[PDB]
């Protein structure tokens, strides 16, 4: 993929999560997911995909994962799912916008998700 | 998972999708999707994850997925990631909201992302 | 406005809320909500804004409006604003997205706002 | 209101765009946004609504505005909602998320509408 070596690595985003991936060359990204907040301790699974032929327009390359916050420790009965892309270069980042469902009773449907926004650099 | 029966097969959404996916023991979901609108022909490789262990108190299932739209047909810079919720039952559904993030430059990434809700059913 | 009096009057959401608007020449919207659920009692104000010379092509015609959840019976400390369009006709709609974001500390800000859809008909 | 001084007056976000609100006493925020970027020139009317009476636990103060693309230059179709919270003191902000969404063909009204986020200060 053109952008598989910078997406791959650890990235950290503006609440002091950490998002572990490795991109793979047929679109794949798989790793590991520590958010700094919420119902949430040490690393959950993620799985996603991202765009392995970009534009060469100068256009960032859109991806996206998913993390289901159960893991050995913790089960909070959500998902969180991340949409953006990789901008690469000398201060490369992932920006993001992200849905967090949790199961709800359907009376309670309309207020299953919370939206908000990650950006992910690699220092910090 | 509790789910892991209810949620593997074949969906469609309102708007004539159709969404292939496996759920497996550990939380994940595999599969295929084919958008029946946009910049979409024929199939495309999804990945995401599920609560195999949800609430027994009526809630539905937290999940989420990720598309990247690139597949040996066409490309079209972008990723979309469904959050939602599997409610299992005579008329099953997924309920989710999305999000569909292209490649921009800089100077248009506040146009980068649409949102929008699909309602998946084992039917139609 | 073109859709002046096709928007103006009483509609009903999926969950059984009440929406009463006025919509003015200029484009302006004026009116009361009642929420079926959350955490509201009564009418609460409302205002907003529609697009009063749309296009002639078939197209919606785009609006949104901006609920504080406060009146002389409760507080919620929130406030929704529905983003959408009508389209008119015999089973005219106001097909919305919504955002309802409440006050909250700077830690718990990434889950200050929640995301929903809702469909607004004359019936029911 | 509490934060009806601190929230009146000009308004920058991190596109250069200009945001100009007076907060009423009972809630109301009326005004002028003229967008940095888009199908957009000059100044829109904006209205919206705040909470007028905010907890005093150091939360945030919830709000929200529309601003419909038409004025006496251009019509873009289109309107956007913003929903947040000021957060008051010596480098005041605006935090928000927002939905615009554009007038479109029933066929096309799964793409109508475009989510992100922007962040509004008293300087720059
Ligand atoms: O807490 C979790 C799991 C961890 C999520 C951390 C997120 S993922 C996006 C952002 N980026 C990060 O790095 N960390 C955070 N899920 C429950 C969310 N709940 C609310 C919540 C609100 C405040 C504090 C803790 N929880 C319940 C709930 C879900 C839906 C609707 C309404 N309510
Ligand atoms: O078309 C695609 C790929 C297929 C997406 C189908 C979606 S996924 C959610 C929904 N559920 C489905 O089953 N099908 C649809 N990506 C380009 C989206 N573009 C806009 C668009 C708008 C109208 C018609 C076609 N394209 C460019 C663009 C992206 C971002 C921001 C602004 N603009
Ligand atoms: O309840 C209210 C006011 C009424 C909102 C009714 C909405 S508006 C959209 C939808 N359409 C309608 O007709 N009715 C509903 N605001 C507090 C929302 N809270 C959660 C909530 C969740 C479940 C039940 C009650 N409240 C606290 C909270 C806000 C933000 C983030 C995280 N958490
Ligand atoms: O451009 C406008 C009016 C001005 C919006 C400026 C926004 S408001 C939020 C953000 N904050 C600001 O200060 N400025 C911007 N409406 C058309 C939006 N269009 C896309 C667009 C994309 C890139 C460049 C210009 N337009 C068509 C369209 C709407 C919906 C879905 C899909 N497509």
């Amino acid at each position: 993929g053109r952008d598989e070596a910078g997406i791959t690595g650890t990235w950290y985003n503006q609440l002091g999560s950490t998002f572990i991936v490795t991109a793979g060359a047929d679109g794949a990204l798989t790793g590991t997911y520590e958010s700094a907040v919420g119902n949430a301790e040490s690393r959950y699974v993620l799985t996603g995909r991202y765009d392995s032929a970009p534009a060469t327009d100068g256009s960032g390359t859109a991806l996206g994962w998913t993390v289901a916050w159960k893991n050995n420790y913790r089960n909070a009965h959500s998902a969180t799912t991340w949409s953006g892309q990789y901008v690469g270069g000398a201060q490369a980042r992932i920006n993001t916008q992200w849905l967090l469902t949790e199961g709800t009773t359907e009376a309670n449907a309309w207020a299953s998700t919370l939206v908000g926004h990650d950006t992910f650099t690699k220092v910090k």
